């Protein structure tokens, strides 16, 4: 009833508001040039990566938390950057207004989905919720430049973050150690994306002249990610082999003996017993443990696989160097993959916008002229390219 | 069994040589310069004009007959444009070469679909089909540049023709007045992409300096092509209940009904009367031939406004001119998916790929730099963007 288009209302806002606060910047880029690709790049990067860790956090608290403070990050990232004059505070504000949004976003598609049953009502509202976070990426550059060449300097974030602040305080009235590790987790993703080199003395070189030798370094990534999908998959399977094979006996006078060997909730059940019920209830209940153990360990590991080639990308002199950490990075991004699919689906469309947004907006300011080169956005083109019209 | 392995080998190796012919050209560009646009673009628009056409063409007929007229006027236009020199030349090859793709691709795309009965095969078919459709654009730019910086000068298009021929003898071999009017119907398609004035004497700086303008000309379409989805609906809801009403009369004694029926098929049809059946038949096929004839009329009125308002595009003298052509234009693009999608699902694919290609090869092109503004393909973009992902 109401409370459902209240939700609706609320997660198109912050989808839009998300959105525009990505693209806005595009007509200032002159201004600021009197580094900008890494600039422009750092909140897409910050969010693609540190999507799938809100999602896991949401699908264990709840969906109301992680969204007040998405949008209170948000807003206080979006006054630094207002405020701020220096370069690395500018790429810090970026970074944080990456993590609130990706925060933000994730939290109000998820509560979104949750509160619709009914599935042709579902894809409506989806459609509705996509349809705005797509437009956002329209209506950003228009509205910014408008607000720039009227009215001051910093009009455009000021308006933004009071549009988000009265969106969260509509949301907090109108409706109604682990610490440590999400500190770290938010300053490695935040480090991820804020230091890249990218040796642009013979580089740029490189890539101009010839091109084959960038494709040639640059597709291997494309295997990886079909070779690292799958991991998930061997493992579940594995770890639900080897639970039946121990079950296998208890499975089979002889009935006193299969009691011994059981020999405290397990003793109250094997006492219980003398069924399968029983042992259906507990196969399913150590098997959801199981795969959210599972999860957290690939997550985990695919971060420190993309922190590690991030970290050895720079000790190469010869465009084959490059061949050995894109195989890296290709694969983490594909395992991940491997653990969230099957819970959540929208992750999919979110990255894609994400990247087709970017990719149409460098485009448009490359034309606009007449900046460096992105090493990770790249290979997360490269992949949204050749696999998202395959998904759909 | 062999049957399907050869047709999914065939239509892969097709979409592949589609996509690979459309981005090739992007390595030679800095060497021909030493306009373009349009060049460039030309293919892609031709395509995403006339690929509805053939849909019905296949519909009606066929699928083997064009496949074959596709890779014959492929090879033909392939082989002109590796011979010409003159840009008038060129641009008349680019755009056979993108009526010959298009015929090609929707013939094979519908023979695919239509061989494969089970759901999940189907799916993985599509699937596969549509990989190498987006796997074609990025093998494209490597392998013509190594192919040019290597061996000759118009190397990449000789073996893109013989890849072609050879394509079109596999299928020939191993596999086992309407003219007029198509004819008119290729040549509108080639003459609509062919000549684009754009107005570029002052249009740049007023749309480089500020935005907002650009905004304010170029976002209507998106309005334009909702009010224009609902026209096949409407049209087919007022359809069917003229014919229901003429008939409900009768359907309601049967002294009543035999003294109207007092009053050579169609005879034949009321004395065998003398049931519900045969009522439910006729009514099932007229309204199919009228759905018929009715999506024929809506594709025709669609091609024709497009023509007047490119026609009428180069009068406007001020920004705000330009805001009733785009008002036509989307209603088109609008009206004629209207009609396409009940029956066939794979044409938003094809265009999402063909445009989000056509994007990522431009600011690639661009980035490497370090002219000219298309105008149609602005506006398809933007209506891919909007709706494509809430299609999806």
């Amino acid at each position: 009833r109401h409370s459902r288009k209240l939700v609706l209302f609320i997660v198109f806002l912050a989808l839009l508001l998300d959105n525009m606060l990505l693209t806005v910047v595009v007509p200032i880029i002159p201004s600021y040039l009197y580094q900008v690709g890494l600039l422009f790049a750092s909140k897409a990067t910050v969010q693609l990566l540190t999507n799938p860790f809100i999602g896991l956090l949401t699908n264990r608290i709840g969906y109301p938390i992680p969204m007040f403070t998405g949008f209170c990050i948000m807003f206080i990232s979006t006054v630094m950057f207002a405020f701020s004059r220096s370069y690395a505070f500018l790429l810090f504000a970026r970074s944080l207004q990456g993590i609130g949004s990706s925060c933000s976003s994730v939290a109000g598609m998820g509560m979104l989905a949750s509160v619709y049953t009914d599935d042709e009502e579902r894809g409506n509202a989806m459609g509705i919720a996509l349809g705005g976070l797509a437009m956002g990426v329209l209506v950003g550059p228009p509205f910014g430049s408008v607000l720039y060449e009227f009215v001051g300097k910093t009009a455009p974030f000021l308006v933004l973050a009071a549009l988000v602040l009265l969106d969260g305080a509509i949301q907090l009235f109108v409706l109604q150690y682990i610490l440590i590790a999400a500190g770290s987790i938010c300053f490695a993703n935040m480090g991820i994306a804020m230091l890249e080199p990218a040796l642009p003395i013979w580089m740029m070189e490189t890539m101009c002249s010839h091109k084959w030798q960038l494709g040639v370094a640059f597709l291997p990534a494309s295997i990886s990610y079909l070779i690292g999908t799958n991991v998930f998959g061997i493992l579940a399977r594995r770890q639900l082999a080897d639970l039946e094979d121990n079950w296998e006996t208890l499975n089979d006078q002889v009935k006193d003996a299969l009691t011994k060997m059981r020999a405290g909730f397990d003793i109250l059940v094997g006492q219980i017993d003398d069924l399968k019920t029983t042992r259906n209830a507990y196969i399913q209940k150590y098997l959801e443990r199981a795969r959210s153990t599972l999860r957290w360990l690939c997550a985990l590991l695919g971060m420190i696989i993309v922190g590690m080639s991030i970290l050895c990308i720079p000790l190469a002199k010869n465009i084959y160097g490059l061949i050995a950490p894109n195989f890296g990075v290709g694969f983490a991004i594909g395992m991940v993959d491997s653990s969230m699919m099957p819970i959540m689906g929208y992750l999919v469309d979110l990255r894609h916008v994400s990247v087709y947004g970017s990719v149409y907006a460098i485009a448009d300011v490359a034309f606009c002229m007449g900046i460096g080169f992105p090493w990770l956005m790249t290979i997360i083109g490269i992949i949204d390219i050749l696999f998202a019209p395959l998904c759909f």
